[PDB]
């Protein structure tokens, strides 16, 4: 219910998968769950990162240099080696004769029970792991050892500056070391980075009641303590270890501030901050579900833990940083910031704004790279890179090597310029959630004008009016270009188009109801009326492909690929979730048929809702039949694989408006379950998946729970299945709070301030802590 639990052993991506599961954060660090005793092998990857903290390699391959931004695993500060009469303790698979490892969600400590056979007997080691989100430098480890017999102990206590990046398999080809160790003193180790210049420095310190540690010297590049105690039969002998992590991304003389820090904390005083900090979110951010599935409310917890974990105000307000495809819980994608904010945005916008407010920095700092980012692809305006990190410039590879004949191929994966629209989304969600317009004026609406010149430069008006957007990818990768030319990019992707419609309506709004502030961001950016001019006709002449029926085509042209015998294919190879792999090893291209990886038309409704979407499409003056939304749903579920974990859930939001209960309860299970369950084995060993996290509670309070609050208003319409007997949360409206209890036949709404909502479409006004049912 709110301990997440593994008992056993696992191997390989198994075990990997675990520890990304386990791992324990506060914003500023990412601490992978593995144990305390082992270092990187086949069923071990100790990690820790830091918010922002990037190094960059060059691997030569094929005679060209290969650029690599490699968020960088610290040295590892956790790592215990024991020894017994002078005789070490070899702590493996064939020894390990009892283990489990958990995280508590209520308290946020990780604990392992282990107990390992010794030549001498048994040895049970249970180790608590915790991090401060206060003092959210600090990390803490207690470690108890106890046996069933008496020696002569010797426990080092390590910080492991040897390390490299080892977590991805397909990484490893690369160059893998990112830092040099620059010295070691004491308790601290401190090294660089070897091509970002920044300072880490990481210092530990280990005491216990019953015996002194001391730094001795070390191995290369192993900052070592030592103590000595002897064992008494059954006696346990407890030891504390207080880690302070610091760098100079963030500070500015980091080796001091460690030194201050280690001498003014407790391992103690780290595990009651984490336990006081978690018992006082819960009071707001739990989401209770009674329903007929008992897996369900402990991995609905699991995802509000692990979003939480990957970012917080405390932390965050004094970071320049964002939320990766995997937090920082592995090396999955090399913690790049990705689109995938948008499956987070909104959920800290709701329940935690300042948060939101945080990471949405980490773009506005960066609209410059965007700017210089367009130019270096002969654009206009700020556009944002696919894969942003340190500096935000592209970090995706504009390049790839031919596997089959060695020569380098263009990459297409930048061309989904979609990324910017994404950004531009957030900021308007969190606005209209927030109602805090000091983000549009520090850089928000100058984010918003330089992308809307990107997109209006780029756009190319016909002879009979109606504009277009070229050269890019839509959400659906497995379509880079169209059947027969190298030229990679597609024309008209109606999940841009769209959005983009969106974006040009948000900013002629803000020209009416923010004028003071829009004349002065549009002054000094040389927005003037021309590019206005532009907005406008772009808002009503962008162009769609929609057919007879009223299926809205990805893009144009798309009707004219070819169908694939999915059917065949799943009996003949057995998953076809990489289709596209499969498609390709057959000397197929997948740009020339009709299969997608994940939403990309119907993304339009998992931003803006259906009722919004068939506004625009309108707007554009385009007639679409009144049953667009099960056509459109049905023909593209019909193409589409689900290659990615945030495919099924837009699904099942939809199907939440079609009223199919079933599929929408199965699709939701499915996608929610995925890193828990695990059953295709380690697909979380390189990092958990934030998105699909935020995305599913998404379903849950958004589809399934119906309450929208993007819109200028906090609307509710729930519509419950069967099953889910009671969902309960809260959230957070322009400074408002509202508490929400729900039945599969009934609705019961508080908010502590007065507010008019709308029930079901109608007007209701809501008195300050009086609630109301709807039935
Ligand atoms: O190729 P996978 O890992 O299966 O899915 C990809 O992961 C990306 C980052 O998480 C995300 O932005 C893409 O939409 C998604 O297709
Ligand atoms: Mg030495």
């Amino acid at each position: 219910a709110w301990r997440l639990m593994y008992n056993g052993l696992e191997t390989e991506k198994r075990a990997y998968g675990q520890e990304s599961l386990l791992t324990l954060g506060n914003g500023y660090v990412g601490w992978r769950g593995a144990s305390v005793f082992q270092s990187f092998d086949e069923h071990n990857y100790p990690g820790l990162y830091v918010a922002g903290v990037f190094n960059q390699t060059r691997t030569e391959v094929a005679n060209k240099d290969v650029v690599n931004e490699d968020m960088v695993n610290l040295p590892n500060p956790q790592l215990f080696k024991l020894t017994l009469d002078d005789q070490p303790v070899v702590i493996n698979h064939d020894t390990i004769t009892h283990r489990e490892a958990g995280v508590d969600f209520q308290n946020g400590l990780f604990t392992e029970e282990l107990t390992v056979a010794v030549p001498q007997g048994q040895l049970t080691l249970r180790t608590v792991k915790a991090v401060d989100p206060k003092q959210y430098h600090m990390l803490g480890i207690q470690l108890a050892i106890t046996a069933d017999f008496s020696a002569q102990l010797q426990v080092e206590s390590i910080i492991d500056g040897t390390l490299l990046n080892q977590n991805v398999a397909r990484y490893r080809a690369f160059d893998s070391r990112e830092f040099n160790v620059t010295e070691i003193a004491g308790d601290i180790l401190t090294a660089k980075t070897r091509s970002t210049d920044i300072d880490i420095v990481v210092g530990a310190e280990t005491t216990s009641d019953v015996m002194t540690f001391q730094n001795v010297e070390g191995p290369a590049d192993m900052q070592v303590s030592t103590g000595e105690v002897t064992l008494q039969t059954n006696q346990t002998v407890q030891i504390d270890k207080l880690i302070a992590i610091g760098t100079s991304y963030e500070l500015s003389e980091p080796l001091v501030f460690v030194q201050a820090a280690l001498a003014t904390h407790s391992v103690d005083k780290v595990i009651e901050s984490s336990t006081a900090y978690w018992q006082e979110v819960w009071e707001t951010a739990d989401i209770q579900l009674d329903s007929d599935d008992p897996d369900m409310q402990l991995m609905i917890r699991m995802n509000i833990f692990h979003i939480r974990q990957a970012a917080q105000h405390e932390a965050n307000k004094d970071l320049d940083a964002s939320v990766g495809s995997r937090g920082l819980t592995g090396e999955g994608y090399r913690g790049h910031i990705f689109w995938d904010e948008i499956f987070v945005v909104p959920y800290y916008a709701a329940n935690d704004p300042e948060t939101a407010r945080d990471i949405l920095r980490y773009r506005i700092k960066r609209i410059d790279a965007a700017k210089k980012n367009a130019i270096l692809d002969g654009e206009a305006g700020a556009m944002f890179p696919w894969q942003s990190g340190m500096y935000g410039d592209e970090q995706s590879q504009f390049i790839h090597l031919n596997t089959v004949n060695n020569e380098w191929e263009p990459d297409n994966s930048r061309l989904q310029r979609h990324v910017s629209l994404t950004i531009a989304y957030n900021i308007w969600v969190y606005t209209q959630i927030t109602g805090d317009t000091s983000l549009l004026r520090e850089g928000g609406l100058e984010l918003l004008l330089e992308t809307t010149k990107f997109w209006l430069n780029k756009a190319e008006e016909d002879a009979d009016g109606r504009y277009h957007i070229a050269g890019v990818m839509g959400p659906d990768e497995y379509h880079e270009a169209y059947p027969g030319t190298e030229a990679g990019g597609i024309k008209d992707n109606a999940y841009t188009n769209l959005m983009l419609t969106w974006s040009l309506n948000w900013l002629l709004e803000l020209a009416e109801t923010q004028t003071e502030m829009f004349e002065s961001v549009a002054h000094e950016t040389d927005f003037g009326s021309d590019w206005l001019n532009l907005a406008k006709n772009v808002s009503k002449g962008l162009a769609l492909e929609i057919s007879p029926e009223g299926i809205i085509a990805q893009y144009a042209g798309y009707f004219d690929l070819e169908a694939v015998d999915f059917a065949a294919y799943e009996a003949k190879y057995g998953d076809i979730h990489r289709i596209d792999r499969l498609l390709k090893a057959e000397g197929l291209s997948p740009d020339d048929y009709q299969v997608a990886k994940q939403a990309d038309t119907l993304m339009t409704i998992y931003n803006l809702g259906n009722r919004h979407m068939a506004k625009l499409v309108a707007q554009l003056g385009y007639d679409l039949p009144e049953n667009w939304l099960a056509l459109n749903k049905d023909y593209y579920l019909a193409r589409t694989v689900h290659g990615s974990t945030t495919s099924r859930p837009v699904f099942a939001g939809i199907d939440v408006t079609l009223n199919n209960m079933d599929e929408a309860l199965d699709y939701l299970t499915t996608a929610i379950g995925s890193d828990y369950y695990d059953i295709q084995g380690g697909t979380t060993a390189e990092g958990v998946h934030i998105g699909v996290m935020g995305e599913t509670l998404e379903v849950i309070q958004n589809e399934f729970g119906g309450v929208m609050l993007r819109d200028g208003l906090v609307s509710i319409a729930p519509n419950l299945p069967t099953s889910w007997h009671r969902l309960a949360f809260t959230q957070k409206y322009r400074g408002t709070m509202l508490t929400f209890e729900m039945t599969p036949e009934a609705v019961t709404v508080m908010a502590d301030a007065p507010l008019d909502v709308e029930v079901y479409g109608q007007p209701v006004s809501l008195a300050a802590n009086t609630a109301q049912t709807f039935t």
